[PDB]
């Protein structure tokens, strides 16, 4: 067998059947005879290739396939590799690489110092020492991203090894099983047990990996044994927990000081599957107040030892989750009261406000519709405004950085078929990652995309607010009309500039047969 | 005075005026009371703001300030500091890092282990110990940009450093100058003007640093002077040439053997301002056959190593190239030949042949046109048929990296306000960054884009032909309204389905005040 | 309070009591004021520090903390990393960093670019950004160095943070506790006890995990109800199993073709707590024969990812060592035969043999001695001759590098004072950190060191053999006396030409209250 025949073998036996990509000369002799069980997604950029890719495997709860070109390929998905490193996306990422005689040289498109391009964004970079080692190069690299905690992996390969007659001994690889699916063993666990039985007050705070374990309904059944309120730790990626149900409490602010003062009065503080904490504004005080302990269920060491508070125990979220709420007793305590709905905030027959948006959105849209967010001035709104029930609801840029959503929503559409998904994106964000419209199109994947218009940065003006920074250069973007933008990527546009319309829109898209874009005028800020 | 004081006073006082960025919180006390003497540029995403920057630098022959957003926003510029390092182009990289107490929490924009996210591709990669250490950080990146051989450099400034005091002795700073123009030693050069002198058949290749060092009129004269044919080395990122000078014999093949047949029966073969050589196509063979040997002058060490023949000298080349031209004797052989214009290729009443496009646009555009060259599969073609006269007039991603031409030739149009800039691109290299137009949009900076739309990814048809790969997927691109992506961005928008409209779509864009795009229908491959 | 302050509270609060050192310039400010609690161990050169500190850690099983000299101290100590990187030693190895105010100018003792230097040998590597950070960074290091898979980290700090107030929330840092002690869940660990309890001809490979986790006896416990025969995994750093129970069948030899054929007949193959596999010699064939199924079992992702053959589960080796033990069933399949003793080789009045050496120490020692291995030509040998019934009774250096068991014997003498350490050493090794003797005589700590004198690099001779090459310089080291390099530091010193004067050494050794070395005079190879 061929390196190339051997390692698409170690793919399929692996549960891989897509190749996100964008391709080039290093990576032809890779996808050459590609094969009929396979399927490969284009995108125009790389950025695009990379956020179409993490939000299909977050959503997927599994491992998705990246190929990209080269050095200058890789480097232009760099980004999209920032928000997933925070988002613990199990993304496989191979480059190719020149021919091996002459990577010397320095030919045009070798790939120099190639595992150290993608670092520190990865979990695990690697260029192998011959081509007969490919097969179990890419085996490393499937296990690297797939063991806790996930997240991207790198495998650089010099084109000619494609063709190299493979070891015989690489069919080992191929069904090789690989777990992390791990608890806290017995004694300890009946300690941490005993601790939330007793705690007179608990909170529980989940983060963005409990929506990767699709642990979900355990937290639910632990949060309602307890007894407990429960937040979203700051700066969310994903949504952990039914919004409506009468536990939860909202988006935790990103700040030391006003989470510490959140918290105050409860004994106990149990978080699970989050960083602690991703906080933004430096707001300096108390990590805790007195009387409040903090204990961290994470499946990442490297959030355990940076918590600046608290306990930690580094194991499976799954497995944690499910043995906690199954193993607590039920509170004889009250459970807590839901949350009222927001309020109707005022509209004229203008431009629209971003809460208008989001209540239209949760009137209209389906019940197990799944949200993304890029409108970054507009996120406590829509935390607030937004019913999400079910699982995978929710999306935002873990690392912060801006052209995620866009191709996100699309990978999200791409695994969840039945679900309709709705990306919500501003103006600004939208322009970052806009070519991935076209695999939308060229798919006929139905995203809705919905642009909130208001022609400036707003999340910066709000930052700059806080710094009382002034006489700021860049932070309008006027003149970009985002319909003429979807046409030229072939996605139907429509345009709300009032309520009636925005109505309108969104039942014209809900209706369609393929990807929409709607642009909003939004109020300025 | 503050740390932001002292930094823009050590950028005026070391010729920087320009800011070209997109923005983020971090960056927002770097860029607040923004001084009234610089002027910031932005750009909707990052890979096109260092396209600009990158163009501007290039044609400008000084080096250009850049500043980006911590991790995300540094990460979707790595492609193109991909192309920036192999152009040797003197780009100041700064991004904005959380503020320093939260730096080891990893709040929400934290740059982690930012130095080395930008390696292997920059010369110099750093983040300030302290606050006070800013300015002196500054100017070390200022002139490790700026020396020999040049390059892109890093700098993570957190952004509570800007308004802490500064350091007094800071001054020393300011005025400082650092040279690195250069030249061998007198004995030295006499030997190698002797050898020059003796050769019986010369010949001289050039690369792209004989244009940033504007050093192309000293190999006019010292090819005059030696009576020799002018190559350009392979994959050529610049035109170190006038191409319709006697001696020019355009570009070389990037092959090993092609180069070697193409050198053949010529002594002494002396190489000035390129890799020994860009080679892309494996076509081995000898690096020179008997009776040749090579010399090259580079500004690059590295270089100067990796040249796998000849004589290496690492030394400036506008340094070198002014000696030698001034040194050596003339001969009394007699002076090349100049090449005969290329034939014209038959033209009907349909798509254009890029060839038409070629003799078209050399038919219309000034003398002092500048090109830039995205456009693939056709890059011979153009060469053979552009008479670029004068320096400055050329530029094609160094690296191969596609989304370069769009970007840079903004920058360039910006850096050259009375030289017509003129981007030939294809229509999949549009994509990588489209977004790009809107700068040129708002800032009214008038370059012409001229799309070559064959739906296809032409150049990897053409290697995929060389591999006699087939079955591969992804290459083509159908679907795509350029002009509609333009009306998106504000730039004026043309098409040209045929000869006739073509010819007025160029006169209409030559007449233009600001941008314009011309969507070309071309032959498909 | 101080950073110093903070720091040195942080410490004791964590269980850290003893800092192994060499001392320079930039840790001055640090270890001034030293606490009365702490105990300074200072050894001569950096590779002795950090062996000890090793031999420290591993036979406690707990963390060691070490304090070098900027860049030439940690350089110094780099081999030594190389094999606590493959030990999973938990290492805190801190180094201190000029003052912030000269970092910039790269004064002299500037470690440039700290954070890489150790990589990469680290699991974790930093230089904080501010003064009041520095505890919270040696939290992370704390944490990341005992977290599984435990191992070294770098923490390089400025001299000047020590004596900056501390923030006053750093005590949140000092009562953290984190845990990963973690087994498979429920499900799929009654999955595979089934798995083994179904096996018809198990078989147990064991590797320095188990050692480390003291999860020895738990091993033992297992093998009995599985009635299954238990290797050492190759390459042994640790010994994992009581050396003459009747289940052990000794170390595997360290060749692909070798382990396959070694494991034939064996249906299912349980790994615990070793790689898959440590390999030496090439010896290519089958990685598994048809047949042979294997599972394993490792408290490392980077181990599971590049197995080459078999299922994996990553969790905490105590944890899934006692849950198994624990677990199966006690099969009705007949106990395994203990190993024959080995026999005794023939041995005149002259030089020794390697087996006469062992055999007499198996027969002299007490029964808890604990023994050291760098006589690199004569472990199978070892292996077979020592009875090591006792956790913690073996060390050899886990990447094969020498400069390891000299310093690390007295490391281990010092964390288990009650059980007496031989270190056997050949004399090629005994050179390479051979100033740490200084150590055990200044502190009186009673390492035996039992130098095997050949005159040459024998192992280096085997390896020859095996690629059957010649004329190979630098392979013997004549002249080098043992019992005056002893002498030079303080070490009482004996010789043995002959079995009768190795008896009288070893008797005089072994009642001796202080370290003692003892020349041998062993067979040429
Ligand atoms: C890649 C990248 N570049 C720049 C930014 C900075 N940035 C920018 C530019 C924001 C404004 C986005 O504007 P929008 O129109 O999408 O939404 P709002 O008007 O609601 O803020 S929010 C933010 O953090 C970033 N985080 N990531
Ligand atoms: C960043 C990036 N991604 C992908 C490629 C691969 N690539 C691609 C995708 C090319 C085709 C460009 O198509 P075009 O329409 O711009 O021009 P032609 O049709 O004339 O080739 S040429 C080439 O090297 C690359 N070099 N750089
Ligand atoms: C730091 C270091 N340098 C060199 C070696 C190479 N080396 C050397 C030099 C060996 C010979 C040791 O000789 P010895 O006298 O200690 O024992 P033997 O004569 O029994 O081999 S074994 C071995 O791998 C190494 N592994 N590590
Ligand atoms: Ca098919
Ligand atoms: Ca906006
Ligand atoms: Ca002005
Ligand atoms: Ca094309
Ligand atoms: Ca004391
Ligand atoms: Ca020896
Ligand atoms: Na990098």
């Amino acid at each position: 067998a061929s390196v190339h025949g051997t390692t698409y073998e170690l793919l399929r036996r692996q549960g891989i059947d897509t190749v996100f990509g964008n391709p080039g000369s290093n990576e032809l002799p890779f996808l050459k005879d590609f094969p009929e069980d396979f399927r490969y997604i284009l995108a125009l950029q790389e950025a695009c290739v990379v956020g179409i890719a993490d939000g299909y495997a977050q959503a997927s709860r599994k491992p998705a396939f990246i190929n990209l070109h080269s050095a200058a390929g890789t480097g232009n998905a760099m980004g999209a590799l920032s928000n997933a490193w925070n988002s613990h996306s199990p993304l496989i990422v191979t480059a190719g690489q020149q021919t091996r005689a002459m990577i010397g040289v320095e030919a045009l498109l070798t790939n120099v110092d190639a595992a150290n391009l993608p670092r520190p964004l990865v979990k695990w970079s690697y260029e192998p020492a011959s081509a007969a080692e490919v097969p179990h190069a890419m085996s490393r690299a499937i296990h690297m991203a797939s063991m806790a905690p996930q997240g991207p992996v790198y495998l650089s390969v010099p084109y000619d090894d494609w063709d190299k007659d493979a070891d015989p001994q690489s069919h080992h690889l191929f069904d090789r099983h690989v777990s992390s699916s791990v608890r806290l063993n017995d004694q300890d666990l009946d300690i941490l047990v005993k601790a939330l039985n007793s705690a007179s007050n608990p909170a529980i705070v989940l983060g963005p990996d409990v929506d990767a374990a699709n642990a979900n309904a355990d937290c639910v059944m632990l949060a309602e044994r307890l007894k407990a309120p429960v937040w979203v730790a700051p700066s969310a990626p994903r949504c952990p927990f039914p919004t409506r149900h009468p536990c939860f409490r909202g988006l935790m602010p990103a700040g030391i000081a006003a989470i510490s003062q959140l918290l105050e009065g409860h004994d106990v503080v149990l978080v699970i599957g989050a960083p602690v904490f991703r906080y933004h504004q430096y707001d300096p005080g108390q990590y805790l107040k007195p009387g409040t302990r903090l204990i961290s269920v994470t499946c990442d060491p490297l959030e355990a030892a940076r918590a600046p508070m608290g306990d930690a125990i580094v194991a499976d979220i799954g497995a944690m989750a499910s043995a906690l709420a199954n193993l607590v007793e039920e509170s004889s305590r009250q459970l807590p009261t839901a949350a009222p709905e927001p309020a109707k905030v005022d509209q004229d027959a203008g431009r629209l406000h971003p809460e208008t948006v989001f209540d239209t959105l949760n009137d209209m849209a389906p019940e197990n519709a799944i949200y993304l967010n890029e409108s970054t001035s507009t996120t406590a709104q829509m935390w607030q405004r937004l019913n999400m029930r079910n699982p995978g609801s929710y999306y935002f840029c873990a690392a912060g950085g801006n052209g995620f959503a866009l191709p996100a929503a699309i990978g999200v559409q791409l695994a969840e078929p039945e679900r309709q998904v709705i990306a919500v994106i501003g103006d600004g964000s939208a322009n970052y990652s806009i070519s991935a419209l076209w695999t939308a199109a060229q798919y006929n994947i139905p995203t809705i995309f919905v642009i909130m218009n208001n022609g400036t940065y707003g999340a910066l003006r709000w930052f700059a607010g806080v710094l009382e920074a002034e006489n700021v250069p860049g932070l309008d973007v006027p003149g970009i009309d985002f319909r003429a933008l979807a046409k030229g990527y072939g996605v139907q546009a429509l345009k709300a500039d009032n309520l009636e319309q925005l109505k309108g829109s969104l039942q014209e898209a809900l209706s369609a047969k393929g990807p929409v874009l709607i642009e909003v005028s939004t109020v300025s800020p």
